[PDB]
């Protein structure tokens, strides 16, 4: 089977940065946002089959991929500054107000998207991510090291630049084996552009850059609005990897804490959710944005 | 003024390694272990003063420095292994019994020394160290940002072994500045040696190995011990970095949990007390080894 076949490969000109998007099909619009360290490319298995339905908007985030900020120098990586493209990149491909399907970091700039702009958000899609917040209340001896690299990559510039370049490819598929928990799940071709990706300083440092913000401004974000008491405005559904949860951490009480609407179902794979269990996510996400289609 | 002037450089081999060692002196024996990324040279602006007065004995930690384990392929590195080092070093020189003043991870090798082999262990003093096993209760997410190598260095072989040797002096001179809080602390000449060792990937590889540990087999020990009421026997000296400490963190406090005679003192200085404050560490360490005279 070909790589998002009939998909239109765009590049998009705004404000802070030059963006790389693929689009398909028609009627109400889904943004698609990957995480790290891949492309809009991990998103090959399931946005095909949206594409049917809906009009299908990949994009890779700032800094990755093929997406680059125009200050190359000093740029903002915060997950605010990566809504405001989506904001950007929607606005200009014809669409005020769209539904957000995210994975890992994407879900992050997701969900900051739709507390920062609620009425751009009609729904918002979590795979196996809950706010950051949460996630820093978690920390203890085992969550440190499972997720050493959240640690590796916050520490300044140009501390863990130094180190992952050093050997980017070994780095990058060491990474990407673990994530996947050994499975086979990658398809050779978008490895390679996972791996063209990382080869680029830019692009390393711009992931840096991500894991910074995520210590700092955007902990601070998520604190603002916890204090607030600013919730997701949408229904929200969460789709999370199978595992014991410690109290608190359930990922389906955690976005209930965020959101008045949420649901959600667990899926037998590792985190990597787009690749490993297409098929399943497709399911929940076919039913979640049909039983809302008046939200959207 | 010289490094280590009159000290004997000796290579003692014990059962399971080669170990470089130097001494000076006569009188009660005290044995210097160093820490991390370091050498016995971290000794040398206490080591002259102390030699006047006892037996000092200066060890490189196996795989530090110049110690090496015999295995090279499946060496044991934990706090326990090298503990018996100690013992077998100080049996040979001619001490059965003996003080033990530890810095950083030489302070964990002294600390399970002392529950280990009670009988050998005279007096025991820790240089801004408590247990392992607090160390991990206490871990929260500054403390994984500011201690990151903790996670980094244990994670399974060869992660951070490529990627700490791929710039070995970019990465020991960072770390050695990023320890000393900035400070000019470093005798360009101990310096020369810390590298040379960094430089050898048999000696990074034994520096993850003890990370490893620590993790690992380090904290399971303190476990038991803690399960079984063990304390160290002897009186406890801990010098430690005058900083703010959260409730259950203070190392005295945390040391008379450890022990029935404990005492100890601030100091205004970084974490690296022996080439920082040396003056200060000399007074306090010749006051506690005059006291416990009897104990010697
Ligand atoms: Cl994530
Ligand atoms: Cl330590």
């Amino acid at each position: 089977d070909p790589l998002l076949p009939g998909f239109d490969y765009l590049t998009l000109h705004t404000s802070a940065a030059r963006l790389r998007v693929a689009v398909k099909g028609s009627g109400p619009p889904l943004l698609l946002l990957h995480g790290y360290p891949q492309t809009h490319l991990a998103w090959h298995r399931i946005a095909p089959r949206l594409a049917e339905d809906y009009s299908v908007v990949l994009a890779d985030l700032r800094g990755y991929g093929e997406s680059r900020a125009l200050d190359e120098e000093g740029a903002d990586y915060s997950k605010a500054a990566l809504a405001r493209d989506q904001l950007e990149t929607m606005g200009q491909l014809g669409f005020e107000r769209f539904a957000v399907i995210g994975h890992d970091r994407g879900a992050r700039v997701g969900y900051r998207l739709a507390l920062d702009h609620p009425q751009a958000v009609a729904a918002f899609v979590s795979l196996d991510v809950v706010p950051i917040l949460d996630n820093w209340a978690a920390v203890n001896k085992v969550f440190a090291l499972n997720a050493y690299h959240w640690f590796l990559l916050a520490q300044p510039y140009d501390l863990p630049e130094r180190l992952i370049g050093a050997d980017p490819e070994h780095f990058l598929d060491y990474t990407l084996r673990r994530m996947a928990q050994g499975r086979d799940i990658y398809h050779p071709q978008a490895l390679e552009s996972y791996r063209r990706a990382f080869r680029d300083p830019a692009v390393r440092h711009a992931m840096c850059e991500d894991y910074r913000a995520a210590v700092g401004v955007d902990a601070d974000a998520d604190q603002a609005d916890r204090d607030a008491g600013r919730r997701l405005q949408c229904p929200v559904q969460v789709l999370w990897q199978e595992r014991p949860y410690a109290a608190g951490q359930h990922p389906l009480e955690i976005w209930k804490t965020w959101a008045g609407q949420v649901e959600g179902a667990a899926i037998g794979a590792s985190h990597m959710l787009p690749e490993d269990a297409p098929d399943a996510v497709l399911e929940h996400l076919l039913g979640f944005l049909a039983s809302h289609r008046e939200a959207l």
